[PDB]
């Protein structure tokens, strides 16, 4: 395959890889690096930890960018650290159960796999050594997510330009802690240690946390989201074993490919989108009013007890047509 | 703003209140008042009691209905007889959380909220304090929807008008009530002391009700809902926490915006279609034939052992052409 | 109504009675039999036994095929060697919560339903005695599905036409074993004898087991789906009572129906969808790598441990640009 060759400088999560959306470059052969990383973790706020298997250390894997027609080659190591046999699928890709069939690496050893990106949209990519093996490698945080944008850009699909000024990646990751006799979350000192609670408690069905980014609130504070009024900010969203349901608080979802696909259209002004387990889906919005923004799952449960909430910081004017607080709280008259 | 005011008298669901579908009117201030109540009320056949917290005194919260480019105005009242603070957040509206970070108020205070109806659609309305009052407040009632037409009415995505002869307006609520040893449902004589055990449960993610108009058979007997064959019905669904997948049982959607926004196209000929927790949806389904319907969510399970069954009873000519008994049971040959 | 009659041969699932896809035939009466079996079956490779009810033995029921306009004549036949009454409710028809009123039968007894397949889709049809029976009977087994063809087949909604070499039916079931005290499945003398337990574990919302074609494995080994490269394969997917996401593992949905109905424009290139539960939906693939793939739902846990995982085999020539290994396996340099 004699094309060009580029290579990407991955980032973690939320953000993604500095790259063009429409452009004037013709196929290329895209270079990524992922090195795997299982460790232990600490995923809330009263310190439970977590027994967790990365690509690149994050929780999701970065977020990879090329357009249709490149050829994606993905170098994948598995350092003699680590205690497990890995692999990759890309939902993206073609053949081979994603390209797993032919990623199998044992600690100490790397893969090379190319795939042609001939379906455009984002798409998960996750781990899946075989047997019952690839829920547990998911679930642990082996899961992450590759947009495929068309060379001219993303549309309506009305004929004009949807042009993002700023693209953040959450990755949604449902977790299966165990709990001992008295309540308390359980520790455990390897992954191979965890695997016989945590497969008895993930088959039925019921996850203890619900975090974006790996951790409660890793997406608040210092690390909010952010905005100014007239931005146009696409949120990708991915979960790789588990549907969700996100929305923007206090915003819509202007443009949502729900089922993450760009050779369909948006659909327009949604207040909550679904990302069936198994996908990534987008949703683009312009910013109109300043504050704070909370970037949920819509079961608010999950939400805001279980950990999958985000925050953006939006900054601009306040706009009173838009709202306004007609009469302050005061006593009932 | 100087804008006309016309004022709303809300009625209780499934009912909805008088109002235009296609209209001359140009924008208006449109307002509304809705009072919180907590309640104890009894959910089921059984007796078991709820504690319950509402807009209006009803589960769910009464349909607001305007048009595009209206102001709606609430006023929202909490009386000193209730205990905990409150607010609402209108999905439907954009900035300060929906309107939530506007509206927080204390037992015997007042707040009024405008917001611009810049989307169409049907939306979710609920309140939401802050943490984990969120997610408590919703499961125990508080939530209801709005309704935002297109002044031109609905349409088919083609050209042509949808006109519903009449609307309803079902409001599904996932109801958390814990058991004591021997397996018998809790009752409580405060919201504050369901507290405890109805956040446990509610991490669990699994309902003990599954109800719409907020009791088991509450959309039946007597309050079934009515139909006579050749009337087109407009069936809003909301379900603010939790996913379900209304049904009409001897019918189908005929143009369904699961998602629930009118700047998308309905889709069309549905036996059954999926409204994602923290939204609202709208089906329009012309009747055919006379007799008894049931509207269901189509985990049947839920519907007929959790609560979440209604009935339509529709009067007219049977069609034997589009469905017959050709051969009543009869003794196999 | 004089109309000619014809009769189909109905054949089990996954496989699908012979039909056209576009059709020079006007409507027709199109004469179907099905005939309820109870029966004790085994469910897993552990030998964990299942009180099932069942349409003419299989799980799912077979798949019923027909052009929009047909009227389909269904003899359902409860033998004399069943203990319950039993009856069938079609999506696809109108009015009779979709003949399931019409079609109620003691053992000993058969009736003939005759409805004009006016919408056009894959539709779910299932037993529905009545009250808790209805979960209790869909979810031991009694449902399927029925396709009504438009005269002209599939489309893609932009003129051409959509044709495919073969189709697959699979059904998907949740399945509700309670256990033991020590934790193993239990086994029931009759379905009468396991309806106690089994309504307990079913209200909880949490299945035992998840399976394709009635059984874990069944649609692998011997009886993996099968294809070649360059094979345009329509697969049927429906799910009775509980949402599924389907995902083809190495392969995509090229064109989508998740909400199954004809009148709608398929979706394309999707990684997974998303069957609501109570529907069936249809995804179309054209084969383009030979080699084992896996179809799933992409609750992986689910997939892996709960039974619901399928094999295709596909024949061909490997297509290196499509995706290659580049360099394999090796120690890290
Ligand atoms: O981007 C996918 C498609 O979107 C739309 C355009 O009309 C079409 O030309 C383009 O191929
Ligand atoms: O109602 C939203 C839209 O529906 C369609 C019409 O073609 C368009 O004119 C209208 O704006
Ligand atoms: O198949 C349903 C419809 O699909 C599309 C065609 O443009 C239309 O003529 C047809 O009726
Ligand atoms: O945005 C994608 C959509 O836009 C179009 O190219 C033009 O309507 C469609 O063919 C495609 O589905
Ligand atoms: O019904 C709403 C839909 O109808 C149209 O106005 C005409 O096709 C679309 O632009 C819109 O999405
Ligand atoms: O494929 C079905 C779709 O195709 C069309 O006939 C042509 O675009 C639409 O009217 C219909 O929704
Ligand atoms: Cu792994
Ligand atoms: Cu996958
Ligand atoms: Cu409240
Ligand atoms: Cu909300
Ligand atoms: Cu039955
Ligand atoms: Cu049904």
């Amino acid at each position: 395959l004699k094309l060009p060759r580029q290579k990407v400088e991955l980032v973690a999560p939320p953000f993604v890889h500095a790259h063009e959306q429409a452009t004037k470059q013709g196929p290329k052969i895209v270079e990524f690096k992922l090195t795997i990383e299982e460790k232990k973790v600490v995923i809330d706020e009263k310190g439970t930890t977590f027994q967790a298997m990365t690509f690149n250390g994050s929780m999701p894997g970065p977020l990879m960018v090329v357009h249709e027609g490149d050829y994606v080659e993905t170098t994948l190591v598995n350092p003699a650290t680590n205690t497990m046999p890995h692999n990759i699928d890309f939902h993206s890709a073609t053949g081979a159960l994603g390209g797993g069939a032919l990623t199998l690496i044992n600690p100490g050893e790397q893969v090379v796999l190319r795939w042609k990106a001939t379906k455009t949209g984002v798409f998960v990519y996750h781990c899946a050594p075989g047997g019952p093996m690839i829920p547990w490698h998911v679930v642990s945080g082996m899961n992450g997510a590759v947009m495929v944008l068309p060379r001219d850009g993303l549309n309506d699909g009305k004929g004009h330009a949807l042009k993002y000024d700023k693209v953040y990646y959450v990755g949604e990751q449902d977790m299966y802690v165990p709990r001992d006799e008295k309540g308390n979350f359980k520790s455990y000192d390897s992954p191979g240690e965890a695997f016989t609670d945590t497969e008895e408690m993930m088959k039925k069905l019921i996850p203890s946390h619900v975090v974006f980014n790996g951790k409660v609130g890793a997406l608040t504070g210092k690390n909010a989201l952010t905005a100014n009024v007239g931005e146009n900010v696409l949120i990708v969203h991915s979960q790789a074993n588990r549907d969700s349901r996100p929305h923007l608080i206090g915003g819509h979802g202007d443009y949502v490919w729900e089922t993450g696909k760009f050779g369909n259209a948006p659909e327009v002004g949604l207040e909550t989108w679904f990302i069936r387990g198994g996908s990534a889906g987008a949703a683009m919005y312009k910013f109109m009013q300043p504050g704070i923004y909370a970037y949920v799952t819509h079961n608010l449960i999950e939400a805001a007890d279980l950990g999958a909430t985000a925050h953006f910081k939006v900054e601009g004017k306040w706009n009173d047509d838009l709202m306004t607080q007609v009469k302050a709280p005061a006593e009932i008259p």
